[PDB]
């Protein structure tokens, strides 16, 4: 079926020339293309496993079986001589630029996903529009390109749990010989803030460059699809316009839902909000209880914040229990409150947000613990970290024929295809993907290569790795225990685990027996790593390579005969051989 | 061959019992030997692919085809009626401990590959005796059980890295909202030392313990091999006596070398004696240019110490080159000063180390820069850190026949074996092998499980990941680009690379396009990744679960699929883009 991959990448691609390695009449195309800056995909048949089919199929668009032949939009443009031709005639600039769309690709989404795309697409010349608008939360916070990981997201929120572990640092500096006093020591919630902010600030900077740069334009506009090929814009200024794009790349992202009760959308803020937070939260109630909850408690307690976590029902649904456990009672023995099987009812206002002080306001919290007792407690500042939803009815038009699940997250097939055939969905409105930002920029590039470059690599969205940036942070990949024992049963799953301290633990003081990894593992499959859990310190660093080696169906004795680097954390993986059925201790 | 596999198990195993899984009458043995606490190795035929071969074979020793079958040390027992007699009749003890030698195994070095082998070994009945004796350097320094690592190594190292970083750390706190002020923060060195010093004391407790409980005999006395059978030992008071093992483990690591130059021995000190020292080296002359030489310097200029590295020809000699220098430009840009091309040539005393106050002494060195200048510049302390030596001439008598290299290292086959058949080499005195620690608790743990429990699993030497703990960290696995293109080829080598900036270094405003990974990549294997090479925090971290991996055949092919976690610095392997053939800046 090489016919068929022809097919699309012709038709798809804005630009694009085929060619192989060696060859004289190519490099002469290539040349003047170069000269004139005409950007283009390039396919090499010479490097190609069936590059002798498509050369042939390929003659089923030009009529011709010699390379180089040259593609716009779907339409042959000619051998070597009509192409030097419509240069040196100067008509080549109009023939690469004639199209039914005013965009080969409109990006409807400026994040993580959105930008990648859009990016790689230009690169291949796809005349590229990227959208982007951040529609203002409640209390009227808003920011510039980038999406929610730049923004409001990994970034600001890596840079404050940094923030948070460098008061562990002054503690240990003390044991390590620096003369300093902890207890003397305060974090200025602001200072950090500027900091923070400016980085964002250079990063909302940096996109914008990098799509001037690619000859990519950026539209601070609503998108709306109207029309498969059709995109509604409505400006600052609230104009309304109309833009034509061949391929549309859906790229919308999400927002956190604030739960159905008095007093949430006025009175409490969330991850939208607290990054940018003009004034330290205070005595702080995260309500909700998955990564986004508790590495904010995690932070915030650690920037000297009287911090409690209401906690519906469990920590981390979705995560292996076990460590979720071990994240909890690290965060619970390291200040963080938690107020275990209680639900909100109402958020009464008892002062406003001071502007002119930065100060937070202040707040009764009314709510109830499951065994009947009630909740009464005032709150500096509440914080809504109970999930996070698309918002895509202001996005599309059902009109259009978009399929959605019941969550509203766009359904599409292996390729990022929505049901209508040239509008695709990256990021974290693709039903059932991973929502994280290096999976909708894969995604998302990956996608642009399909489109305008010929490319068949789909992204591989199994044993995505993680880490929770909790105090202690948790790095997984792959299976929790309890789906790969729920999946396979019991007796098909060892499970391998030691406890373990970082080095910088012992002169430090700090805990034994608190850090932890465990290899969850298939004994009729070889004993290959099914999942892989670290807590401790640097669980980021420490979890990526092994993504490497598990996507490759590494097994225990992988991990074995691999040689630890010491001293480090990871290393522990390479001599792991305590097992949960013995019942021997991992400590 | 499985006969031979069984000949040699047979032989050198000391207690060991032939099993079924599933089997009535061999977990009859097992419950003896479980409450008479009679260690063993035991070999399940039932989970082997050749179970039914060894199952008849075994015949050749015992005339019997049936488990449970038990072995002492060479020598058949017999089936469970005759074990359960020997037991009843109470002369079980008696059997499995009767011996031609005092031990199944004399461990000569008590460190890293030492400990490990040993404590391996009596985990399956091997009578063992661990030997272990620290003698002193020129000016005293002794330590206690553990080896170099634990002792003047890796540990005391990485502690001493870490309360480097931590000066980072205490001026990053600033810029993350932290009010204390770098400028009026000193270091106490003793104090660090006290901690590190502690924690080494709890170590060396914690071996002596370990090897206590698991019935391993400790002699802190000096062993030397006189015959293949016979360790001559001299106890603290002089004491000479004879012991006799069946199996040798020569494992008495490496000790620093001194440059032949006057003074040097006097005056100057080592690693050995930097780790434990009463006092802070103050401006120090660091001589040498390899790991321990920048990791040391690096740590003295971090905590405060006026520090010149002299480098006769170049840093890190055997790495990849473009690292070391990357690494050094670091150092230098640091605090540190490097006297390029230049050799000492004598060291004169001007103070004595003043053993009141705790300060060091003063020292005046003469050296020659290269270009004819001379070099005369006054010290504080000078450290050598130009190599490390065995020092087998204390350990044999060449009468015995264990050959060593030029280098005075013992020469194994790929099994750790001398040329003395009972006398194994594992750690820094095996010739070829890399000189790290968790190589030689590999070794050490994989030549015991040979010996005495039927193991065939060797250690594989090949891509052993590390990492250098220098300011900034630099992690390694596989080939130098060097060593690949020479290997194979400019040609045939493709090197993926980019810069790359730490998240936290943002806030903190560290430098842009510092840190730096690449790929060396080998063309004609599908894009084999043939090294890796990071420079950046937290390094070892980052390498180690590559290295599992490599040693699977990674391809380029294979960290492009996998997805990144972000924020981290290791996620920049997964999107690597920009090789070296074309030019493109890493940036
Ligand atoms: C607090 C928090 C912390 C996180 N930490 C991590 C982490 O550590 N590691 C990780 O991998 N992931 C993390 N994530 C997830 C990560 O942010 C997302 O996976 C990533 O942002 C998804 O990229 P995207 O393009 O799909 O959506 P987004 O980044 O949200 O981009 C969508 C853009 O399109 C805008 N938009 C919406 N509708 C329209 C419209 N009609 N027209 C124009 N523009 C529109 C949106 O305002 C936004 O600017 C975190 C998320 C949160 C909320
Ligand atoms: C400053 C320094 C830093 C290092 N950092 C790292 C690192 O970060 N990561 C890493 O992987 N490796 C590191 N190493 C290397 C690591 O320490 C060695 O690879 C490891 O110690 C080797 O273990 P071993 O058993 O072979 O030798 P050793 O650990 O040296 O043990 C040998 C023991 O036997 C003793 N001995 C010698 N002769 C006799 C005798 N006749 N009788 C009885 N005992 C004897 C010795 O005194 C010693 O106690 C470092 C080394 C140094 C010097
Ligand atoms: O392959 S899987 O679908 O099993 C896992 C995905 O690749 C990535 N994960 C990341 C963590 N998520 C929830 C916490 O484990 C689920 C999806
Ligand atoms: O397989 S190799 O022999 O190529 C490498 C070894 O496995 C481990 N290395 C570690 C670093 N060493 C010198 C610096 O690269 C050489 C041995
Ligand atoms: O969609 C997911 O499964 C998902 C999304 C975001 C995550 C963040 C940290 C840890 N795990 C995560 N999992
Ligand atoms: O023997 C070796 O090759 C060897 C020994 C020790 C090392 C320490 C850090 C980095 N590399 C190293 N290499
Ligand atoms: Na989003
Ligand atoms: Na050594």
């Amino acid at each position: 079926g090489t016919s068929q991959w022809l097919r699309k990448t012709v038709d798809s691609a804005a630009v694009i020339l085929f060619s192989k390695t060696t060859c004289p009449y190519c490099k002469k195309v290539k040349d003047v293309l170069a000269e004139a800056k005409i950007k283009h995909a390039t396919i090499e048949l010479d490097q190609l496993s069936n590059g002798s089919a498509i050369q042939k199929c390929l003659a089923s668009f030009s009529k011709i079986e010699t390379v180089p032949q040259m593609f716009v939009r779907g339409k042959f443009i000619g051998d070597s001589q009509t192409v030097l031709k419509y240069y040196s005639n100067d008509e080549l600039a109009g023939i690469v630029n004639e199209s039914k769309y005013d965009y080969d690709l409109i990006v409807i989404g400026g994040g993580s996903g959105g930008l990648a795309a859009g990016k790689e697409a230009a690169k291949y010349g796809a005349k590229t529009a990227v959208l982007d608008y951040v529609e203002p939360t409640p209390i009227g916070t808003t920011w510039g390109l980038g999406g929610t990981c730049v923004n409001v997201g990994c970034i600001p929120k890596k840079l404050m749990h940094q923030a948070g572990l460098l008061s562990h640092a002054l503690e240990d500096a003390e044991h390590f010989g620096w003369s300093l006093d902890r207890s003397k020591i305060s974090h200025n919630w602001s200072t950090m803030v500027e900091g923070v902010q400016s980085h964002i600030g250079s990063l909302n900077w940096g996109y914008k460059v990098a799509l001037r740069d690619n000859q990519v334009t950026y539209l601070n506009a609503k998108g709306r699809l109207i029309s498969p090929h059709e995109v509604q814009i409505t400006d600052k200024n609230q104009k309304v316009s109309t833009i034509t794009g061949n391929k549309i790349i859906l790229a919308t992202g999400e927002r956190p839902k604030y739960p159905e009760i008095p007093g949430a959308v006025e009175y409490g803020i969330t991850s939208d909000d607290l990054f940018s937070l003009p004034y330290f939260p205070g005595k702080t109630l995260v309500i909700g209880a998955s990564y986004v909850a508790l590495e904010c408690a995690g932070f915030l307690a650690s920037l000297g914040g009287d911090v409690t976590v209401m906690v519906r029902s469990i920590l981390l649904r979705g995560f292996d229990q076990q460590m979720a456990e071990k994240v909890g009672d690290y965060m619970e023995n390291h200040g963080v409150k938690f107020a275990k099987l209680c639900v909100p009812d109402e958020i009464k206002q008892l002062k406003v947000v001071d502007t002119e002080n930065n100060k937070p306001g202040l707040l009764l919290v009314k709510g109830h613990y499951t065994d009947g007792k009630k909740f009464e407690e005032e709150f500096e500042t509440v914080i809504f970290a109970v999930g996070r939803e698309p918002q895509l009815s202001k996005v599309l038009c059902e009109t259009v024929g978009v399929k959605l699940d019941k969550n509203g997250r766009v359904v599409c097939t292996d390729d990022e295809q929505t049901t209508v055939s040239n509008v695709y969905a990256i990021g974290d409105i693709n039903a059932g993907k991973p929502q994280l930002t290096p999976v909708a920029i894969q995604a998302g590039r990956y996608l642009a290569r399909r489109l305008f470059a010929g490319a068949t690599e789909l992204t591989d969205y199994s044993n995505v790795a993680t880490t929770v940036f909790t105090p202690l942070e948790y790095g997984a990949c792959g299976l929790s225990e309890e789906d790969a024992i729920e999946k396979y049963g019991d007796k098909d799953i060892e499970v391998y685990h030691s406890n373990f301290k970082p080095l910088e633990w012992t002169v430090a003081h700090r805990e034994d027996n608190v850090c932890y990894m465990k290899l969850v593992c298939r004994k009729s499959d070889n004993m290959r790593v099914l999942g892989l859990h670290v807590l401790g310190p640097n669980a980021g660093e420490i979890t990526q390579g092994y993504a490497v080696a598990i996507k490759m169906g590494a097994t225990k004795a992988d991990f074995d005969r691999t040689i630890g680097i010491h001293p480090t954390c990871s290393e522990t993986f390479t001599t792991l051989h305590v097992t949960k059925k013995s019942g021997v201790s991992p400590i």
